[PDB]
């Protein structure tokens, strides 16, 4: 594995950015840099980040989706 000081100078380095990316950089597991960040996040050191919301169009009807999943979050420094 890699170190943790790669995830959180990446964050600051590269500023927000998703894991996929910083995992990319340590070219490390995508389910292992999202664990860090869990950890990190629990103790306060960094940041969850949102991406731009989504839209839709529609004439004269209503209808929304089942909650899905949440926007692309990324993830920060403090």
């Amino acid at each position: 594995m890699a170190s943790l000081i790669q995830v959180r100078d990446l964050l600051a380095l590269r500023g927000r950015m998703e894991a996929a990316q910083i995992s990319q950089t340590l070219n490390t597991p995508q389910p292992m840099i999202n664990a860090m960040l869990q950890q990190l996040e629990s103790m306060g050191k960094a940041v969850r980040i949102q991406e731009e919301p989504d839209g839709c169009l529609s004439g004269s009807c209503k209808s929304c989706p089942e909650g899905k999943a949440c926007l692309r979050e990324w993830w920060a420094l403090r």
